């Protein structure tokens, strides 16, 4: 589809076989989802922005539906300000932007 | 432009007569730059980024140049380590996401 800005572009997306609620974000490197328990092994990691950083879980080539668009790669889970999909998936579900 | 997402979307923006690099950052509500000393009077505001939150400066009506669009609004000022275009000046320019 096409999003437009007025409102923060927020999409359901499909994790662990759980549905959250995902803000798409071309300003973050990397995807970085609340707690939530998700199978297999993980490695503790740090990422950072304004403010500093976080510790989070590092999950390696996690299936995730987003807005109905399949992408297989790393999501990071952590005390998030905000569930956010990075450009390391949004380059996987074809996303770009455009004017 | 169709900007993708392979890279942090760089572009050159120009304010005041001085170009700089910005994100185009669908994550961030509004626009913030780099440390800058503008003239005229501004609101203190506290924006969360995912280490925390930071203090800035809200100027207000600041004219921003993007690829041959011009776009005026809102424009925080403080200790970023990048410059970020935000939602309120990309609606501006006509800026979506599509994928
Ligand atoms: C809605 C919550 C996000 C943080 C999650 C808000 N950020 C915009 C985001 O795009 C930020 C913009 C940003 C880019 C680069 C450095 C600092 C901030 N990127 C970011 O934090 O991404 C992190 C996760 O991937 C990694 O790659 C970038 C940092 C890591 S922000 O920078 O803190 C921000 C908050 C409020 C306004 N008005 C403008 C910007």
């Amino acid at each position: 589809p096409q999003i437009t800005l007025w409102k923060r572009p927020l999409v359901t997306i499909k994790i662990g076989g759980q549905l959250k609620e995902a803000l798409l974000d071309t300003g973050a490197d990397d995807t970085v989802l609340e707690e939530m328990n998700l199978p297999g092994r993980w490695k503790p990691k740090m990422i950072g922005g304004v403010g500093g950083f976080i510790k989070v879980r590092q999950y390696d080539q996690i299936l995730i539906e987003i807005c109905g668009h399949k992408a297989i790669g790393t999501v990071l889970v952590g005390p998030t300000p905000v569930n956010i999909i990075g450009r390391n998936l949004l380059t996987q579900i074809g996303c770009t932007l455009n004017f």
